Order: C-alpha cells, then sequence, then structure tokens
C-alpha cells in the first residue's frame, strides 16, 4: 500500500547520487547511514511486512558492496 510507496522512491534516490561518486566520501557516506535505517525500518515500515519487503532484502544486498568502491571511484 502507501507504505511500499515511499520505499520505492528511496530505491531510485540512490541511484542518482551513486551515478556520480566523482565527491564519492561526500556522497555515498551518508549512503551507509540509509541501508543501515533500512533494516531497522524494514519491520516497522507497517504491521511487519515480512515477506513483501523481504524482496527489498535481497536488491538492498547489493546496494551495499557495489557501495563499498563507489567510496573512491
Amino acid at each position: 500500500m502507501g507504505s511500499w510507496a515511499e520505499f520505492k522512491q528511496r530505491l531510485a534516490a540512490i541511484k542518482t547520487r551513486l551515478q556520480a561518486l566523482g565527491g564519492s566520501e561526500a556522497e555515498l557516506a551518508a549512503f551507509e547511514k540509509e541501508i543501515a535505517a533500512f533494516e531497522s525500518e524494514l519491520q516497522a515500515y507497517k504491521g511487519k511486512g515480512n515477506p513483501e519487503v523481504e524482496a527489498l532484502r535481497k536488491e538492498a544486498a547489493a546496494i551495499r558492496d557495489e557501495l563499498q568502491a563507489y567510496r573512491h571511484n
């Protein structure tokens, strides 16, 4: 419902910022602070969407490692 509506706008917000990474240190630095709130909120974003947001647990995973290189790309 409206819950997954805002979560979709966030995944797209990281697609543009990480598109540069020329600044990196000041760009994907806040990124790490994001994926962190993606787990604690994944359960508190609604009654308890475990399977629903579950798919977002596999995609957000690759969003962390690939972000380790942008730190200095």
